[PDB]
């Protein structure tokens, strides 16, 4: 059982883009990837996407990767490419949005991105279990340790906390969708 290509693609993409940041620095691939920081670039339209793909420190990708390869996986292999594609587009534009709006356009990270997969997969799992999708119980802990490490800011993640509900809030809302039509 092999990890389908979208949670590949997503993974490759961000260990390309984390090389590139160590070699040419945090800086310029920011200027490249990041969220419209000047109307100069509001129409640049990857840049609503691609902050979701830089990382700024080991810890930080490092984590963020194992939570989207376990969940990301989780959800194609058993609902499909697309869905994973919809969740990710989503939440990677709620999130960024809501994280820019309060904080500025420096950021990056699936940190909003596992949020709103945490949201989904644990929902999905409580409501419609056959539905052959949930958060395993011994990760629903590491989960909420995850979630507090940044939450009381004890681990670095680039986004804040009001960023991070907007990323769960999707997550859920698409689980409780979801988990309504039959
Ligand atoms: C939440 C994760 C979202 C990842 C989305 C990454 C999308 C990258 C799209 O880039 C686009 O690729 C084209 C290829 O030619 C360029 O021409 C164009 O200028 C550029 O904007
Ligand atoms: C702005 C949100 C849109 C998301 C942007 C997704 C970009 C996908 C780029 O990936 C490439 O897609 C090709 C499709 O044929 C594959 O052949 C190729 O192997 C793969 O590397
Ligand atoms: C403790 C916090 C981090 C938890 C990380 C759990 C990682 C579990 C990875 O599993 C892998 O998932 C792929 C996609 O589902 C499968 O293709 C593969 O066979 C399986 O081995
Ligand atoms: C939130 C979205 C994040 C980016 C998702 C990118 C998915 C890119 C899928 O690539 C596809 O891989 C197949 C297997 O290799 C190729 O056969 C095909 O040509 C190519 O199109
Ligand atoms: C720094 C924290 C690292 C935590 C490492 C946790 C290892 C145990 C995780 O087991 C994983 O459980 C999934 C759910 O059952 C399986 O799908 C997967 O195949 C299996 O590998
Ligand atoms: C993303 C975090 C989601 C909230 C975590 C909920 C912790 C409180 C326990 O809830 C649920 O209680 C059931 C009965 O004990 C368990 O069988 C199930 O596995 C667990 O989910
Ligand atoms: C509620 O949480 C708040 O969410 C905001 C949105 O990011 C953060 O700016 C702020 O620091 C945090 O306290
Ligand atoms: C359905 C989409 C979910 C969006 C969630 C938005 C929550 C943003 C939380 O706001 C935060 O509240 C704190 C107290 O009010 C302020 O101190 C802080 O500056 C502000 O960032």
């Amino acid at each position: 059982e092999r990890a389908g290509p979208v949670t590949w693609v997503m993974m490759i993409a961000c260990v390309v883009v984390f090389i590139a940041m160590q070699i040419l620095g945090d800086q310029e691939v920011m200027l490249w990837l990041a969220w419209p920081f000047d109307p100069t670039l509001k129409f640049e339209f990857w840049r609503y996407f691609t902050h979701a793909l830089m990382h700024f420190s080991l810890m930080h990708i490092l984590f963020n990767l194992l939570w989207w390869w376990y969940l990301g996986g989780a959800v194609e292999k058993r609902l499909g490419s697309g869905k994973l594609i919809v969740i990710t587009l989503i939440s990677a534009l709620l999130s960024g949005y809501v994280q820019q709006k309060f904080s500025g356009p420096w950021f990056g990270g699936l940190s909003g991105v596992v949020y709103a997969l945490m949201g989904y997969v644990w929902l999905r799992g409580e409501r419609d279990p056959q539905s052959g999708i949930y958060l395993q119980r011994g990760l629903i802990i590491f989960a909420l340790i995850w979630i507090v490490a940044g939450w009381f800011d004890l681990f670095g993640m680039s986004m804040a906390n009001g960023a991070h509900i907007a990323g769960l809030a999707v997550g859920l809302a698409m689980a409780f969708v979801d988990s309504l039509n039959a």
